[PDB]
């Protein structure tokens, strides 16, 4: 995807609740450094719902694309209150940015 477009999407729709840099702070939601290839609910020092800790899947392109379309459908009980990025292209560019900015 397009990293520069995904970045703007992240700043507009995600930054209020998340940081991406290494050592970044937890805001409403968890810092996302190291997200890819890791199981759900594993950011150090963040208090996740039991649902986000137990989903049990590994975050990658496939699972993040599904999740970001409708967070609560994928993780029922989640405290991330956000409707989702409905357009596939916008979601793909956002995943491209996340992959680039979290490692
Ligand atoms: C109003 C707050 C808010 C918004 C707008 C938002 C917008 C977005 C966003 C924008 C499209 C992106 C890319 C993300 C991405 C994520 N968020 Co949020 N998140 C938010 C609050 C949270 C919270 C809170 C959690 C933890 C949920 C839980 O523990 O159930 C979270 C969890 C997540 C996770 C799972 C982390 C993990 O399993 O370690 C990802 C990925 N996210 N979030």
């Amino acid at each position: 995807g397009d990293v520069a477009k995904g970045k703007k999407t992240f700043v507009q729709k995600c930054a209020q609740c998340h940081t991406v840099e290494n050592g970044g702070k937890h805001k409403v939601g968890p810092n996302l450094w190291g997200l890819f290839g890791r199981k759900t609910g594993q950011a150090e020092g963040y208090s996740y719902t039991d649902a986000n800790k137990s989903k049990g899947i590994v975050w990658n392109n496939d699972t993040l694309m599904e999740y970001l379309e409708n967070p609560k459908k994928y993780i029922p009980g989640t405290k991330m209150i956000f409707a989702g990025i409905k357009k596939k292209g916008e979601r793909q560019d956002l995943v491209a940015y996340l992959k680039s900015a979290t490692s």
